[PDB]
């Protein structure tokens, strides 16, 4: 009956309000001032007010809103002590290992369940293999993604968060079949009015995330890496067609190729394949009936390569606008495509950061690449994605020797994650 | 050395300036005022000034400009008398026969050369067959299209026209291989710095018109016919993707099917095929190198069907903006796609007219269909375009019984054109 919520961003906060209203757990949250001025302004803002607050936009999501208090906000992970039955990981997948390994032996030995909110493909294997040393029967649970969209409206008041939207459907898998904890989560989902499909494994869950297939080709190409690391003459956009954005036949082919590389890996783990087009269209954002044939969507996975590409391309063109929005008196629709690229930026101690896209995609792809070496599956598209990213990093270093850079510019990152995966797959 | 120029619109004026400056002919032009308030305004304007004028927007086309007089402007076709060696048809292809048929016996028997400026596929067969009664060795010449863009900036001064642009390349074929006339038009085109490829037959030249293949799928579909005949709630656009415009995978398939139906017909005549994609991209409007692969463009005609469709689709997405225009400070380019549909409209005597798009396409496709039929080539996509244009026309009659309507709403038009085509192919 103690819960450790790792993270103090909007995800953590929304999830903590859920535990506060709907569970019997005492809640401890863990930030990291030692590393993060976001974390620090949050500690400070909670310290002052002694409340968190979730607001919502669409009154349909009432059941997620709340003002609430936590038992304890820890300032940094190293400060954690005592026993916790359940640990909720609400931070980036690339910090799972590095975070857990800073907990105390006692804390670690007490944990019965770790719950991964935004894991990548392989996260559970990493975490179950780490946590193994300390509990011979740890349960790990993976969700496919966070349940929605939650943001901070005032950077000045980060304890107050706004949940703008909730996913149509989530997936979840546990290292333990039908466990008590799975059922509690299911009944919890039922209560939140969020559809949740329970799948045979956490790895299966980790595959039901469209970003896994899409983000690497979208951000790990010359057009996108330029816009991120160097900048452009005029603004460009993530989802627009060249020259306004990177979307191109080449881009769509690299996406098909990455998606197929992944499906070879899913077959090796006997995890069912993902119909990426159906997923996109039926679970992410719809298109008009005129734009894509239902038959083509349904049978996507067995259609010719070129037609799979044609369909994906068409999908992205249909979404250049929101076709379901109200058009204006000139017949223009909401420019849904005009999402700018986040560029590399100096934090407040003049240290250069690489944004989440593509930092995190680097980690994702690095892990998939690694799993592939272990299984003897070639992944030449993935390799190429990693090479281009690594090349943009070295170029940044050579061209900005006078600047301080974060450790995201280093190599070879993720050794621990990779050793864990290697050990997990040697064992099974 | 008398030339009869049939037409008094901007095409006619620009071509008459060419003949005035560069030939030895005395020029008579023929309007049709007993029939046309545009043609009447032109007559009155030339009667007042006794000058026509071609102006140019861009000094690259100085060689086309000038002020000029002609020998005689006739008010109506039936008024024409006397002998003319050369007749230039500068009007719409659907009026060729109906216009020529109003000339006198003497005039007809005098003609040596008929030159077709904006013919459709089959126009030379109609014109050669008609003129055969009266001249045994009539020479007929077909261009691919008019040489450029010419308009009337100010409709109250229609004898003054502006040529805004000139095509990269035109084609031409004559019934008489390497004739004196062909050689003179070639020498003429070199002087005008217009590239002119001479091809083996008028039919060959008539097929090098990208509108033949493109316009029927763009305008003879339910989205576009609704916009033309009924109107829409918010403006829609000819070149935009659904729901902003008709463009859709379905539209592009229809375009490929029609093009292929055309190519079967061309094969029956041993006319080379048309690489639609290369034509659109090399001869019409360019795209950035990143958008389409050069090899895809070159080898289009042998690519599989689904690939052909994909590339055509991409082609149209690429041209949604002008990707060669200067983007603004938000990274937005000039909105090349935003061409409104012209709707059915009432003339000055309250008679409802169908605009050029798709009136003229109806004629074009109807001659194509007839020619297919006579050759036993199945043309199911063309049959369907025709069927829908006819349904839209009939629904309009039913839905607007109180309105006076042009003859464009009748069936079965083009009887005479078809009988001539039939007769021509009987003989060859």
């Amino acid at each position: 009956s103690k819960l450790l919520m790792i993270g103090t961003g909007p995800v953590a906060i929304q999830l903590a309000n859920i535990c506060y209203l709907k569970s019997d757990y005492e809640i401890d949250m863990v930030g990291r001032a030692s590393t993060s001025e976001k974390s620090k302004r949050l500690y400070q803002a909670y310290k002052k007010e002694k409340q968190f607050e979730v607001k919502i936009q669409n009154e349909a999501h009432q059941h997620l809103e709340g003002k609430f208090e936590i038992n304890r906000l820890y300032k940094d992970v190293k400060n954690v002590k005592g026993e916790y039955e359940t640990v909720v990981m609400a931070c980036t997948a690339d910090a799972y290992y590095d975070t857990l390994q800073q907990l105390s032996l006692e804390t670690l030995q007490s944990v019965k369940h770790v719950i991964l909110i935004s894991p990548t493909f392989g996260s559970q294997m990493i975490v179950e293999q780490f946590m193994s040393k300390f509990s011979q029967d740890i349960e790990v649970i993976s969700f496919s993604t966070y349940l929605g969209d939650t943001r901070i409206v005032d950077k000045e008041a980060p304890n107050h968060v706004l949940t703008t939207g909730v996913k149509k459907k989530l997936y979840m898998g546990s290292t333990h079949s039908n466990s008590t904890m799975c059922q509690r989560i299911s009944a919890l989902a039922e209560q939140l009015k969020i559809q949740l499909e329970v799948v045979e494994s956490p790895l299966h869950a980790e595959t039901r995330n469209s970003s896994l297939y899409v983000h690497p080709p979208l951000f790990m190409n010359d057009f996108s890496l330029k816009a991120i690391f160097e900048g452009t003459d005029v603004p460009v956009y993530v989802y627009k067609l060249f020259p306004e954005g990177p979307i191109t036949m080449t881009l769509i082919r690299e996406m098909r190729l990455m998606w197929k590389e992944m499906m070879a890996i899913l077959q090796a783990f006997r995890v069912p394949s993902v119909n990426l087009l159906q997923f996109m269209v039926k679970e992410n954002y719809p298109v008009r009936p005129e734009t894509l044939d239902e038959g083509d969507i349904e049978h996507f996975e067995i259609l010719p390569d070129i037609l799979q590409e044609y369909l994906l391309y068409v999908r992205y063109t249909a979404i250049l606008i929101d076709p379901f929005s109200q058009p204006d008196e000139n017949g223009h629709y909401f420019d849904f495509s005009a999402v700018p690229f986040k560029q590399v930026y100096k934090n407040e101690q003049d240290v250069v950061q690489i944004p989440r896209m593509p930092s995190e995609d680097y980690y994702r792809t690095a892990m998939i690449q690694h799993i592939g070496k272990m299984l003897g599956i070639k992944t030449p598209m993935i390799d190429q994605f990693l090479t281009r990213y690594e090349a943009s990093c070295q170029a940044y270093k050579d061209m900005h020797q006078d600047q301080q850079l974060s450790s995201q510019f280093n190599t070879n990152l993720f050794e621990g994650d990779k050793a864990l995966v290697t050990k997990f797959l040697e064992i099974n």
